[PDB]
């Protein structure tokens, strides 16, 4: 329980033809440090043909327990091939401005589950509108084996 979960606004850029993926805030990063707080940071992937393509990263202010700071994620391809990519959340956490990891993350695109996959081919599919939507994310171990070719 409050493993992962990230509130994304899935839309798309049709005057140059590009996703633009605006993370408003999450709600996930739980107090875990005994009698302080945690260090939310996350970064996207994206595995075109279940290959890592290109590569981005966000800044989350640490010490905080739900990572919110509006960043917007861009991938330029064809509206054709929206609905057939696999983007990842990467979420992680600073343990004390040091080093952690095993947090939440999920998959979203082309096979995914139908609380993303009907919100991905439909405000990002054509429309612009910003629209955030939160989903509940799975730790490191599932991920383990959906960016090792899932598509
Ligand atoms: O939690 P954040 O606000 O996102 O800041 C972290 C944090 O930097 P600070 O020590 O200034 O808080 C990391 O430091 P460590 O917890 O790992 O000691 C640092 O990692 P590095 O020191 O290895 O650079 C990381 O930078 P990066 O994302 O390049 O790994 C950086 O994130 P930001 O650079 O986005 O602020």
């Amino acid at each position: 329980e409050k493993l992962g979960d990230i509130c994304f606004s899935l839309r798309y850029v049709p005057t140059a033809g590009k996703l633009t993926v605006v993370i408003l805030e999450a709600k996930n990063l739980k107090k875990m440090d005994v009698g302080g707080l945690s260090d939310p940071y996350v970064k996207i992937h994206l595995m075109q043909n279940g290959k890592r393509l290109k590569k981005k990263k966000t800044t989350i202010k640490k010490n905080t327990l739900n990572p919110y700071y509006n960043e917007s994620f861009s991938f330029e391809v064809p509206f054709e091939q929206i609905q057939k990519v696999q983007v990842v959340v990467t979420v992680l956490d600073y343990d004390k401005i040091g080093k952690n990891d095993a947090i939440g993350k999920v998959f979203v695109g082309y096979n995914s589950t139908g609380a993303e996959l009907r919100h991905w081919s439909d405000m990002l599919a054509n429309p612009r509108r910003p629209i955030a939507q939160w989903h509940t994310l799975q730790v490191e171990e599932e991920v383990d084996a959906m960016l090792a070719v899932k598509k």
